[PDB]
């Protein structure tokens, strides 16, 4: 209502939103629920993270349900074994098909980048032939980029620097380098992704003071990077929610982040920086419309 906001990632595919924790259901579907709380909280587009090509059939058809609902297509760093279980040439095809043919509902080429602590799923020599292949997807698409980057900053700015020219520019969300980092990453004309993982050190609420509010994006990962106490932003959440251990309707359950929860990502930001919310709000606003629905 007061605020504005873009969630540039949020899994609302995930089994946790219809009640289905490790495979079993605990509780009801509630999925509208968790929309309906974000939306009044000022949640006005949701970018529905792909993550495979199949998370990303699954992120476009969920998309299709609602106007306020985006998509993105792409390979995750954990699932870059994916192109060569088969085609690998096949797979890169059907990414781009699904990307071109949907234009409009896929706002993005990703999620794609690499995770050097994650190599117990896509070893690196995969995951760096399979990042860098995707700006196939980007040059013929023209679409930006959804990217990741974890403990992975030399090789990821290496292709970056690379491939810049074969992508319209994009976002390197869950920030949680160095300033330096950042420093680099903005010198590529790349725009800074903030979520709850981005918060959890005190180095990184530092980093933020760093970085302009122009060239900050917001998001929840949703259910992923809630905040708990134990992170060092925590103490400047205005807004708490109804919450409960075991599910029951009105109320969010412990441990499983919403997209309403993007208000607390925007009080930490606000109050780190000193910056007026809405004034902050707005301007992260306006900084996604501006890369991902220029139209
Ligand atoms: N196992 C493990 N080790 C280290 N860091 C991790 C791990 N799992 C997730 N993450 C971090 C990586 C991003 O900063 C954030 C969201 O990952 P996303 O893939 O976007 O959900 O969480
Ligand atoms: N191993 C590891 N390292 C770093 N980040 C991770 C890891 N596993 C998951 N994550 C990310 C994504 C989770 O939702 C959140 C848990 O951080 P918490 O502080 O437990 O709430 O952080
Ligand atoms: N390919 C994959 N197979 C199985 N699980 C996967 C994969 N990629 C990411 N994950 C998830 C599960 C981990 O707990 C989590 C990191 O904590 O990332
Ligand atoms: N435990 C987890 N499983 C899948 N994706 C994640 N992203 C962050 N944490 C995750
Ligand atoms: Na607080
Ligand atoms: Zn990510
Ligand atoms: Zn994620």
């Amino acid at each position: 209502s007061r605020f504005k906001f873009i969630d540039i990632g949020i899994n609302l595919t995930d089994p946790m939103f219809r009640g289905i924790y490790r495979g079993v259901q605990k509780h009801q579907d509630d999925l509208q629920d968790v929309i309906g709380r974000a939306v009044e909280i000022g949640v006005k587009k949701f970018m529905i993270t792909g993550g495979n090509l199949q998370d990303s059939k699954d992120a476009l058809h969920l998309a299709q349900t609602n106007g306020m609902f985006f998509s993105t297509v792409g390979c995750h760093p954990t699932r870059c074994g994916e192109f060569e279980k088969n085609n690998p040439d096949l797979y890169l095809k059907e990414l781009l098909n699904l990307a071109e043919n949907n234009k409009g509902k896929v706002v993005a080429i990703g999620e794609c980048g690499l995770d050097f602590d994650r190599l117990q799923f896509c070893p690196k020599d995969t995951q760096l032939k399979y990042f860098e292949k995707q700006f196939e997807l980007s040059e013929q698409t023209k679409l930006p980029m959804f990217l990741h980057c974890r403990n992975s900053h030399a090789e990821f700015l290496d292709i970056m620097k690379r491939n810049r020219d074969r992508c319209v520019g994009g976002v390197v969300h869950s920030f949680d380098g160095t300033k330096e980092a950042a420093a680099a990453l903005i010198d590529l004309d790349l725009y800074i992704g903030f979520n709850g993982c981005s918060l959890k050190t005190e180095a990184n609420l530092e980093v933020l003071k760093s970085i302009p509010s122009e060239k900050l994006m917001i998001e929840t990962d949703a259910p992923w990077c809630g905040v708990k106490s134990t992170h060092a932003g925590s103490k400047y959440i205005r807004t708490a929610f109804p919450t409960k251990k075991k599910w029951e309707s009105g109320h969010c359950l412990k441990d499983r982040n919403e997209p309403c929860h993007i208000i607390q990502i925007l009080e930490i930001m606000s109050a780190v920086r000193d910056e007026d919310p809405l004034e902050l709000a707005n301007t992260l606003y306006n900084n996604t419309i501006k890369v991902f629905f220029p139209g």
